C-alpha cells in the first residue's frame, strides 16, 4: 500500500504532541529517502506500558512513513559503578531483554537499529568527546542549567552536553523523544546555528502517558500501580485499571510547557489517555463496548461523557484491550527458552534494592599546566622554571610533568576557542619555555595524549568527580562565576588528569588561579599545592595583555622597543628598570655596566643595596643602566629568538592570525 507525501506526513506528524517545524518535517518527507528518527534510553528492567507498547506504536509509525529508527542505548553509564566489567554486562542483558520485549510487543524491526553507547562512544572517542566539550564551550551555564530538573545540581550539567551531542553524533534528522526531553532538543537546534550545519533537527515530541491514580501527571517509580508494567499478570492489569482515576470530562490538550514535563490536573483521565495512546493510536484499532464499536477515540469519549458507556464498562474494555497487548509478550517469555532465561536473569538483579579512591604514587610526582595564552609573560615563565628546578632538587627521585591542555583550554574558550589555534599557542610557548631554561627532566605531555591513551577510564572519573561535587562548588574555583559551561568541565578534567598521571603535587601559576586547588580538595588534602614564584619582572610603565610587559615570544626588535619605553627618572631608587636589573643581578651574581672612562667608568654590582645607591643618589644614569640590561635580555633570549624565525616560523603565522581575529571582536 503506497502512501503519498500527504499521507506520510499525517502518519509521521501524528507521533508528536508537538512538532517543532511542521514545515521542516514536510520538507524532509518530500526530499529525503531514509530519515533518521532517534530516541534513547538507559536500561532499567521494569518496563512500563508507555515504553513497552506506546513506543512500539510510534516507532512503527515512523518506519511505515519511510523512516529509519535508531535507538541510542545509553549503556556506557554502566562503567560508572563497575568492578571488572560487572555492572556493564548486566545492563547489556537488561538491554537485550527490553529489545526482545519490543519484538514480541510488535515493533517492526526491519528499519530499526540499536546502537550501544559503550561501543560507539569509545570507538569514536575524539569525534564524540570534542563535540561534547564544544557544545559546552559555546554555552552559558544558565542555558545548560535550563536543560536539567534551588541549586542542588551536581555535574548534571554534563549529561545534557552528551545528550545533545548524540543527536549530531548519530546524524539524527528527527528527535523523536518524549516531551519531557524538550529542552535538550531545543539546545540541539540552537547548537545547529553555531556549527553551521544548515538543517536543524526536527523535534517530534511524543505524549507523556498519564498516571493511573489521581494527581499523577506521569508514571511514578515509587508507586508500582501508577502504571501498567509489562510483567503484570492479567489479574494485576485488572486490579490497576479498576482502581484507576476516571473523571467524566471531555479531554483537551494541555498547554505546552517550555519545561518539557507534564502537569497533574483533576480533569485528566488516564483511562481515556490510555485509549488514545495504546488503542486508537494504533493504525486501525477501535474499542467495542456492549455490541457497539467506536471508530474514533472521540466517539468513545462522547459515549462515556453522555453515559452511554459506564465507567465499569470503559475500564472493563481497557482491561481486556491492554491484556490483549501484553499477552503476546507473556506468551513469548513462557514458550521461548532463550527469552525466558533473559527475563530470569533480569529478575535476579532485583535482589539488591532498598567507588574506591585511586592509589597514591610511590614516589613524588609534580604536575603543571602550560598557560593557554597567546603571549605568556616572562615573569610567569621564570616562575615555572624555578619551581621545576626547586621540585627536582627537593625530591631528586621524583618526576615533573608539564601538561599542555589542548582539550581543557578549548572547552574553556581560551584564546579564539579553535583547536588549531590553542594547539599552536601551547606548542609554541612550550618550545620557548624550554629555550628560556626549562629542565629537560620535565615530561611534556598533551591532554590529547593522556586522554586518548586511557580514554574510557578518563571520562568515567571526570563524571565520577562530577557526581561527588555540587555545581556551585566548582564555580567557587572561578570566583563564584563561570563564563561558559566548558569552564566547569575543564576544572573536572584537571583533577581527572592529576589522578590518572598519579600525581603527588600540583604546581599552580597566577594564571591557573584556584582551579588546581580542586585536586587538593577532592583527594582529601592528599595532593599538596605548590604555588609558583612571581612578581619579580614587573610591568614597564610608571606606577599608578598590553604592550609594556615582557613576553617569551618577543623577538630582538620587540625587546629593543619595550625597554626604550620603560619608565625611569634620574636620581630615583625605585622604578621598573631597577627591579629588572636587581633580578638579573640576583640570577647572575653580578651586573656589569660598561661606560666611557670619565663618563663614570666601568662598574659592577653584586648587591641590590649597592645598585640603588648609585641610582637614587649617584652617577648611574638611567640611560647607562638600560643599555646594560637590554644586552643581557638579548643574550639570555638568543636560543629562544632563534626558534621564532626558524622552527616555529610556521606556527607563528597561525598565532598572529589568531591575534587579529581577537582584536576584531
Ligand atoms: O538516558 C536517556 C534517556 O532516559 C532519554 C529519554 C528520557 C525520557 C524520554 O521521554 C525519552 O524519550 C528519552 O534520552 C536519552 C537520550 C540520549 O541521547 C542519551 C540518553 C538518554
Amino acid at each position: 500500500h503506497h502512501m503519498n507525501t500527504d499521507e506520510r506526513y499525517k502518519l509521521l506528524r501524528s507521533v508528536g504532541e508537538e512538532c517543532i517545524q511542521e514545515s521542516e518535517l514536510r520538507n524532509l518527507i518530500e526530499k529525503k529517502p531514509l530519515i533518521r528518527c532517534y530516541d534513547g534510553f538507559e536500561p532499567s528492567g521494569r518496563m512500563h506500558i508507555a515504553q513497552g507498547i506506546f513506543k512500539a506504536v510510534n516507532v512503527n509509525k515512523c518506519t511505515a512513513a519511510g523512516c529509519e529508527f535508531v535507538f541510542w542505548v545509553a549503556d556506557w553509564f554502566a562503567l560508572m559503578n563497575d568492578k571488572v566489567g560487572g555492572e556493564l554486562e548486566k545492563i547489556r542483558i537488561v538491554g537485550r531483554y527490553l529489545i526482545e520485549v519490543w519484538k514480541a510487543a510488535g515493533m517492526d524491526m526491519d528499519k530499526v537499529l540499536f546502537l550501544w553507547s559503550s561501543e560507539e562512544i569509545t570507538s569514536h572517542a575524539d569525534t564524540y568527546w570534542r563535540m561534547v566539550l564544544d557544545i559546552g564551550r559555546q554555552n552559558t551555564i544558565a542555558r545548560i542549567k535550563k536543560c536539567c530538573t534551588g541549586t542542588l545540581t551536581a555535574a548534571q550539567v554534563l549529561y545534557p552536553l552528551m545528550q545533545c551531542c548524540d543527536i549530531f553524533f548519530l546524524k539524527a534528522d528527527i528527535c523523536q523523544l518524549g516531551l519531557d526531553q524538550r529542552k535538550v532538543n531545543m539546545l540541539a537546534r540552537e547548537y545547529c546555528d553555531l556549527i553551521g550545519r544548515k538543517l536543524k533537527p526536527v523535534i517530534l515530541s511524543h505524549h507523556m502517558l498519564a498516571g493511573l491514580k489521581q494527581g499523577q501527571a506521569k508514571m511514578s517509580k515509587s508507586d508500582p500501580d501508577s502504571a501498567i508494567f509489562m510483567e503484570d499478570t492479567e489479574e494485576d492489569v485488572a486490579r490497576k485499571i479498576r482502581q484507576a482515576y476516571c473523571p467524566r470530562v471531555k479531554q483537551s490538550a494541555s498547554a505546552i510547557t517550555d519545561d518539557g514535563a507534564p502537569v497533574a490536573t483533576d480533569d485528566r483521565n488516564p483511562v481515556l489517555d490510555y485509549f488514545q495512546c495504546v488503542v486508537y493510536a494504533r493504525p486501525g484499532a477501535a474499542a467495542t463496548i456492549d455490541g457497539t464499536t467506536y471508530a474514533t477515540y472521540e466517539d468513545l469519549e462522547q459515549a462515556f461523557v453522555s453515559d452511554e458507556v459506564s465507567e465499569d464498562a470503559l475500564k472493563s474494555c481497557l482491561i481486556d484491550e491492554v491484556n490483549a497487548l501484553l499477552e503476546p509478550v507473556r506468551q513469548h517469555f513462557a514458550s521461548n527458552e532463550e527469552a525466558h532465561e533473559l527475563l530470569e536473569a533480569v529478575k535476579s538483579y532485583r535482589k539488591d534494592g532498598a567507588t574506591a579512591l585511586p592509589a597514591a604514587p610511590a614516589k613524588p610526582h609534580a604536575c603543571m599546566w602550560m598557560p593557554a595564552l597567546l603571549k605568556v609573560p616572562l615573569d610567569v615563565a621564570e616562575g615555572m622554571i624555578k619551581v621545576t628546578k626547586d621540585f627536582i632538587a627537593a625530591h631528586p627521585e621524583g618526576t615533573v610533568t608539564l601538561v599542555l591542555p589542548d582539550w581543557s583550554a578549548v572547552a574553556s574558550d581560551e584564546i579564539t576557542g579553535v583547536e588549531k589555534d590553542i594547539s599552536a599557542a601551547l606548542q609554541v610557548n612550550c618550545a620557548l619555555l624550554k629555550a628560556y631554561g626549562l629542565p629537560s627532566s620535565v615530561k611534556i605531555v598533551t591532554e590529547n595524549e593522556v586522554i586518548l591513551g586511557n580514554c574510557d577510564d578518563f571520562w568515567v572519573s571526570v563524571i565520577g568527580i562530577a557526581r561527588k561535587n555540587l555545581l556551585s562548588h566548582v564555580e567557587e574555583l572561578y570566583g563564584g562565576e563561570v563564563r561558559n559551561a566548558g569552564q566547569v568541565i575543564a576544572a573536572l578534567m584537571r583533577v581527572a588528569t592529576a589522578l590518572m598521571l598519579s600525581v603527588s603535587h600540583v604546581i599552580s601559576t597566577s594564571l591557573d588561579g584556584h582551579i588546581n586547588a580542586f585536586a587538593r580538595e577532592y583527594t582529601k588534602e592528599r595532593i599538596d599545592c605548590v604555588q609558583t614564584l612571581e612578581g619579580r619582572i614587573p610591568a614597564l610603565h610608571r606606577p599608578g595583555g598590553a604592550d609594556d610587559v615582557l613576553y617569551l615570544d618577543d623577538n630582538d626588535m620587540d625587546i629593543r622597543r619595550k625597554i626604550k619605553k620603560a619608565y625611569s627618572a634620574p636620581n630615583e631608587e625605585a622604578n621598573p628598570v631597577i627591579s629588572v636589573a636587581q633580578h638579573l643581578l640576583a640570577q647572575h651574581g653580578a651586573l656589569s655596566i660598561e661606560r666611557g672612562e670619565a663618563n663614570g667608568g666601568n662598574v659592577s654590582y653584586n648587591t641590590p643595596e649597592a645598585l640603588v645607591a648609585d641610582c637614587g643618589s649617584g652617577a648611574l644614569h638611567p640611560a647607562d643602566l638600560k643599555a646594560a640590561v637590554l644586552q643581557l635580555l638579548l643574550d639570555r633570549s638568543a636560543q629562544a629568538r632563534a626558534l621564532l624565525n626558524g622552527e616555529l616560523k610556521k606556527n607563528m603565522t597561525v598565532l598572529r592570525n589568531a591575534e587579529k581575529k581577537m582584536a576584531k571582536k
